[PDB]
């Protein structure tokens, strides 16, 4: 009766509520036995969870949508990381500029979930979990990544060469495709609704600890995961801080845009039903966000200040 | 679906290199195989996850493999990866850390907590936990010989085996038979060209591109099994010890078999 949970990636600073809920016993007080596993190959995650060989884990929304549309019955039962900035990252002097014209002829990395999606002006490379590595090494010219993960990694390289952190640029998409969701195998959820419900309580307890005291929370996480005891993970942690979902709720507007955007581009069927639910959350849902797009422009500026000032601040 | 799950015994080490290289060089692909390598957060989960069939295969030390069968976890060793690695005063002194299968559980962090003095000593491996201590000593000025180990050489485990869920083996003996090949090919490459092996490995697993890992690799080299064969002597001994110590039943059978290797035994 162990429950398996497959992370979306190798351990990250934003994986912190999951591990913390384990090391502080929160799963235990719920009568839950979590076996948290890590993937060697992030592309395995949806097929694994979908087929049922793994009960639960983490996955981005773009990929969670595609899974259902690929025959892998999975469902989102909570939100871990809400709308982190996604895009084509590059170094100043690449030579890519603020214009997309400069991306022509260049070589661009991505994780490799997709495959074939002006087909031969760019050159796609499949880098898996090493997109930012390969940019730094020049193997690729640019690559897809996240503002609080892959961009921070570019800036850590720049800092070692004495270069300002702003030399790490992003061609920004524009949402969001890259929200990290807690997911379940549909079958497991149907037969274990109480367990999933108890799982999310422990998650919520540890998220609260994380958001109330990011520092004390981190010290314990890195005592348990020394591979993250470094300056790069601590900066990434600082930039994830604002992206963490405090309520864990699926945001209906976000789901509605992406799915509707998908239907308008003929990618998803026009009767596709979005594969989330907020029903296993055991506490009240927060009000909708009033100015949804202007809070997007505020976030960029806020993340801009985090990069320079080195702190923990929610938007 | 038809993915086969292989759950490592630990976070990625330098000794896991054949498994990873067999993937990155297309050896599993050329055998018609789809491997999904998983890595545990908690080593203690491994036996039970393979034991219950939730995961198909993986790695486990011998001692723990034997205990698994004796815990109602139907697992069987189909090959060997690392044969017999070497496992306040220099006498008895009663603190002490153990992985999880005075008494303090440290999981995969034992050596770390020794360095940090949260524990006095710990149970670990000459090529892994020990080389770690010796790295610490080198940074603060001491000789590598300042990291000392007891328990090495006595009358009385930590050989690491490729292992299968019994039901998975029964219903997929050819798949297992093709996996061990890929391993073999990769392994031969590692043994033949340990440096060039190592480079592609760290290109793929950056978390090992460091002086500690490369020193472990060097110590790990000697314990690699070239044949992948189960060594009957070792299994007989260890199951012998258990019986004569009344831990295992006197009609307990070693849960290994070399029948899925497809090349001559040394």
């Amino acid at each position: 009766d162990k429950i398996t949970f497959l992370l979306n990636w190798q351990p990250t600073p934003y994986h912190i509520p999951i591990f913390l809920a384990q090391t502080k016993g929160y799963f235990k007080e719920q009568g839950l036995d979590m076996a948290i596993l890590e993937p060697t190959n992030p592309s395995d995650v949806t097929e694994l969870i979908g087929s049922g060989k793994v009960d639960m884990g983490l996955k981005a929304m773009i990929h969670t949508l595609a899974a259902k549309a690929r025959g892998f019955p999975v469902t989102s039962v909570a939100s871990l990381l809400d709308e982190p900035f996604t895009g084509v990252l590059y170094l100043k002097g690449s030579g890519i500029t603020e214009d997309f014209q400069s991306l022509k002829g260049k070589k661009i990395g991505y994780v490799g979930e997709f495959g074939k999606i002006k087909p031969e002006d760019y050159t796609a490379v499949r880098c898996g979990m090493n997109v930012a590595k390969y940019i730094i090494e020049g193997k690729i010219d640019a690559g897809i990544g996240i503002e609080c993960m892959q961009q921070v990694e570019l800036e850590e390289y720049l800092a070692k060469q004495g270069r300002p952190a702003s030399d790490a640029k992003m061609l920004r998409i524009d949402c969001c495709f890259c929200t990290v969701l807690y997911i379940c195998n549909d079958e497991f959820l149907k037969k274990n609704p109480e367990k999933v419900r108890k799982f999310l309580k422990a998650i919520k307890k540890a998220t609260d600890y994380v958001l109330a005291d990011p520092v004390k929370a981190w010290s314990g996480y890195i005592d348990f995961k020394p591979q993250l005891n470094n300056d790069l993970s601590y900066k990434q942690y600082q930039r994830c801080y604002a992206y963490f979902s405090s309520s864990l709720y699926n945001v209906h507007r976000d789901w509605k845009k992406v799915t509707g955007y998908g239907k308008r581009l003929a990618i998803l069927p026009p009767d596709y039903v979005s594969n989330y639910t907020n029903e296993y959350l055991s506490w009240p849902e927060p009000e909708e966000v009033s100015d949804p797009l202007e809070a997007t422009r505020l976030m960029a500026i806020h993340q801009e200040k985090c990069r320079q000032e080195g702190t923990f601040k929610r938007l």
